[PDB]
């Protein structure tokens, strides 16, 4: 329908990099057509192109990704690599044409260094200890969008030596890693996690990464792989790390296997980072900090900040995101609790007895260093009564 | 009586009477027209039988339906000058029966505040919809407004900062800014098919028309556990049964416990006419057996409609909703893992202050919006 | 094909010369490599040209009789390259950027053909020897791949390999070249299926017949009919436990009285790791866990559970050898009666346990008591007995 589509498409992808966007959404509707950038978890409408180019745009992208242009009724998935910048494409048949989703994959703005992820010193020591063990299971819990896969990616980079077979099963595979054998799931064809995980055992493996353990079938296989002499990395969506014990048991797993096989259970969430420009002090009462869980001796030296709202923060008061981490090694004391039928709260206490900081405590540490607001800590975490 | 005018008459009269569906029914010795008003069919007209074929054919002409085929069923639509209709013709033994369903998207409420939730219930409903993940199931039978409650949730979340994706069979409301996918199983576009694609496209909120099978249920729940917000419906009696429906389908129990945030259940009841509103002497023993606590039985003021022009002598004008909103509370999660049956769960929910549909119905009765008969008609006592 | 077959041949030959244990053919977005596992560590060996990534893997799939039109889901097969030999098990895995192929060496150097040395418990072995030395009937040895089921099968043939008996065999592929055993290797492309070879055996004045695996109704039906005619039939299936193997055959379409009359025994087995004899350490396992594992409480405290600490001999794994957990279920009158009354799997499992047929879990707990395997290894490999 027109000719300078390639200049338009190139702009939409490039501008997304300049804006440090994480995802691109190209959405056609009956009378409107829009482009949205997801930046720090929030979608902003960027472009409202003319509808005559909607089919020109999608087809230009589909050829870039080796997708069937005649198929506008079923969803398609491919990849795009541009000059050294690759994208992940997903096409979906909206009511009025195909919706396109591109996720930005630039390592340049991806941190693969555990030191730079905001782990506290004591916790990070436990995290490195478990991933460098020669076998066992390491679980990084959290929901989607909590940075949990970034913790995994940084671990694989530390382990990605040419002497070890690292296999990977994700839904979907995001970052193409060199020397790492990544498998994207496809449930319609029978390529489930268990299917790849069973195939991995037939693949002379050393390290195995699983996107998430969602059902008993996958859990059993993943644990037994960690027992057979393999390093198993995976995620679950649990509230805190102590609950991940009774999550696996509620799935139907025998407890003695959980005690023997799990080496570590990380739990983390992402919180908004205050804008460095409209940064304003908030006089929070000391009893409010104590009721939040701050040790009283350190309550006065706290200087709680917040963003007023400016242009740079798009009036959100926040810019980047920041992580609250809980790193709970499977200490001898925790193993005994699992076998005596301990509940979640009982495990939570003994972990804190042994100096295992909760996500709330990690948040109060970020608050003290002045990167997050008091509201954002209470929003994301739960107090440790 | 002219046929074209009469057809327009039966369609317009249905609008004035706020009817939802029109039934044009030929039989061996009679011919009648019925309006669906507040869920109940009333005989409206008894035209002469000679016009049975004239009327149905006129409607088919209005609907662009094959007039040469009177032996097989046909389906179409009508849009007139003011209001669109959905038409279905069915070959009865004695002529064609025609059904028109009124499609009132213009006067359609897509705001949870206008749905008649009681304050406590609405608080739980809002709490669960604004959570960053989890499943919300809106149960009820066909014609219970459950799809209206579902869309009301989407409208509440429909901000430009969130990717709301949707899979329906068929799509009901064409929504702007909502990425809607209409199902097509013959080409392989099932709920499971679209739902798998949604995860690969950076979603925030997902709506699934209905959970009909294990395949869709398992996938939808696992997606809601992964950290996405999933909305769907089922056809179950109350909210507690929706738990053992999912479990009887084959879902692993921890998923039902961990992933579901809330289960709504609803029925529709007639609303008493505001004009012929008369108090009705209901015996107190009847109220206590209905579930009224005896201490509060005298202060109930039971109403009924006498019959006026505005209520079309029905005594009722418009509908009112009886809702049961059961958040997946820590206590109920515990029951699921201990293999509790449905009746046990209903008890613990009621212990924790989750009004049943009967209890919600009696609340509208006390507020003077429903008749006592309409409570007993629609719900079942809690024994 | 000219440079790919040369390259394919190089990858297999160099792997033999370099005494590799596993071969890794790895495609990536812009790179392509082959790694050999030598003494547990992978070394980068070759960096072939990227144009050949799909050509090489596909040729190997042909060498393994693998569907080459299917490049999306994983596949597994075998390769036998002969000498004066070395066979491999191949696995294809659909990476994001093509198919990854892995070859594992199967040298079978330590091969036991003495039923006594397989770790069968005494009561079990007696039941097993009884059925194979019966003059006819069927004996099924079930289990997953890598459970020694074919080793138990061959060990049975060695006990029967006398010069008075016509032993014919149909395998896909033939494993061990046995003297005096008439071995027929399957060749599906030319019509040499199990059923095809099985039919010819009846025309061959047979005594004992071994079939690699009963995977199909055609094969199952005839093999059963052969065991009724007065021939000894040995085969395998991939089933969870011995009682379910009955309802496996029944779901295939076999009439139940045939299963009752023709089956003499159904073995089921799984392999578990053997604790290292050098770093062997006693482990205080809680008693309630043992009772819940299925140990009768009266004998539970006297259990002395071991595990490996980690030494040089065990490569710090704590384990060395393999150990077998066996379930041997003779077709006793009680089980035949259940089969004829349409009993389900759980009922048969119960009645076998009433009749003293130790399950794989129960057999595992005995090896645990004898101090050859760990408690974790019992739970990993077996299933609790309700
Ligand atoms: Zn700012
Ligand atoms: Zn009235
Ligand atoms: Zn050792």
């Amino acid at each position: 329908e027109d000719a300078p589509v390639v200049k338009l498409v190139n702009l939409i992808l490039t501008d997304a990099i300049k804006k440090k966007a994480s995802d691109i959404h190209i959405e056609p509707y009956e009378r409107t057509f829009r482009v949205r950038y997801r930046i720090d978890g929030v979608l902003y409408e960027v472009m409202k192109p003319p509808l005559k180019l909607k089919n020109a745009i999608t087809s230009r992208i589909k050829i870039m990704a080796d997708l069937d242009i005649a198929e506008r009724r079923l969803p398609q998935d491919g990849r795009i690599k541009i000059k050294d910048m690759d994208y992940r494409v997903s096409v979906l048949p909206t009511l009025f044409g195909e919706k396109v989703v591109l996720r930005l994959l630039d390592k340049s703005n991806l941190q693969l260094d555990m030191t730079k992820l905001g782990y506290e010193p004591t916790a990070l020591s436990y995290f490195k200890e478990a991933i460098h063990k020669p076998f066992g299971m390491v679980l990084v819990t959290g929901p989607t969008g909590s940075g949990k896969t970034v913790s995994l990616y940084s671990a694989l980079s530390e382990l990605n030596k040419t002497t070890e077979n690292i296999s990977t099963a994700e839904d979907p595979v995001e970052f193409n890693f060199a020397g790492i054998n990544q498998v994207q799931m496809h449930e319609d064809i029978g390529l489930t996690f268990a299917a790849a995980l069973r195939s991995f055992l037939r693949q002379d493996p050393d390290i195995i990464m699983i996107g998430e353990i969602r059902d008993f079938e996958t859990a059993e296989i993943a644990i037994k792989a960690a027992l057979t002499g393999h390093l198993v990395l995976s995620t679950l969506h649990t509230n805190d790390a102590p609950a991940t014990i009774n999550r696996l048991l509620n799935m139907g797993v025998e407890p003695f296997l959980v005690a023997s096989a799990v080496n570590l259970i990380t739990a983390q969430r992402l919180a908004r980072r205050v804008c460095s420009e409209c940064k304003a002090v908030e006089e929070i009462p000391i009893q409010a900090l104590i009721d939040a869980g701050v040790p009283p001796e350190e309550a006065p030296e706290y200087v709680c900040f917040r963003g007023t709202g400016c242009a740079k923060c798009n009036n959100t008061g926040y810019k980047g995101r920041v992580g609250f981490y809980q790193v709970m090694p499977m200490l001898e004391e925790i193993r005994e609790l699992i076998l005596n039928g301990a509940n979640t709260a009982e495990i939570k206490r003994e972990s804190m007895r042994l100096g295992i900081k909760t996500m709330r405590q990690s948040g109060l540490t970020k608050l003290k260093e002045g990167v997050t607001s008091f509201e954002e800590v209470l929003r994301v975490t739960v107090a440790d009564d």
